[PDB]
């Protein structure tokens, strides 16, 4: 996260980090046993690590549990990006607490102007690697459609959508997709691309996940 600020431990209960021996992607507690993360970032060897604020050190109330499957959507485009989600399944489910805590998905899709928190672990320099311990968090607002498809002619599905600012400064970088962008307490975004981080007029892009309800509860329903 790119000028964001330091969440403070525990604040952001149902963000999680993805690891393989090192954290490379974020994600969102949506129950006790499932995950929704980016599709882009699927591998194998997943330990989802809950309840974390320094990700280097055991500071206590850390849940890690390794994943049992992970379900990259079937229509999920890695040239485009388009159809960037994935679920992931729990070895065993969480205990849910007030650290650990699921995020309600949407009923409904946000408006342009909804401002929304964006969080994660990912480099918080736009020109170089700086990358933090712990939890950084970022309040960012909804583009309209045009501004989006503007600043990326011809790269903007549908099921996308940007959140930022154009005048550069902020904005989630590298080690932040598949984490959570957050509005009026409901999941509508996950950390997709963008072009660097922080520059003017090219802002974040996320999944828009209002689109993928029904997907989701179908795909849970039936694993
Ligand atoms: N400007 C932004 N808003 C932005 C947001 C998420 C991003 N993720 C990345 C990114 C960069 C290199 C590698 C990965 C990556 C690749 C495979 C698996 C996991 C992460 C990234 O997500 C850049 C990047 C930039
Ligand atoms: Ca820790
Ligand atoms: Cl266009």
């Amino acid at each position: 996260i790119v000028g964001g600020y330091t969440c403070g431990a525990n604040t952001v209960p149902y963000q999680v980090s993805l690891n393989s021996g090192y954290h490379f992607c974020g994600g969102s507690l949506i129950n006790s046993q499932w995950v929704v993360s980016a599709a882009h970032c699927y591998k194998s060897g997943i330990q989802v690590r809950l309840g974390e604020d320094n990700i280097n050190v055991v500071e206590g109330n850390e849940q890690f549990i390794s994943a049992s499957k992970s379900i990259v959507h079937p229509s999920y485009n890695s040239n485009t990006l388009n159809n960037d989600i994935m679920l992931i399944k729990l070895k065993s489910a969480a205990s849910l607490n007030s650290r650990v805590a699921s995020i309600s998905l949407p009923t409904s899709c946000a408006s342009a102007g909804t401002q929304c928190l964006i969080s994660g672990w990912g480099n918080t320099k736009s020109s170089g690697t700086s990358y933090p311990d712990v939890l950084k968090c970022l309040k960012a607002p909804i583009l309209s459609d045009s501004s989006c498809k503007s600043a990326y002619p011809g790269q903007i599905t549908s099921n996308m959508f940007c959140a930022g600012y154009l005048e550069g400064g902020k904005d989630s970088c590298q080690g932040d997709s598949g984490g959570p962008v957050v509005c009026s307490g409901k999941l509508q975004g996950i950390v997709s691309w963008g072009s660097g981080c922080a520059q003017k007029n090219k802002p974040g892009v996320y999944t828009k996940v209002c689109n993928y309800v029904s997907w989701i509860k179908q795909t849970i329903a039936s694993n």
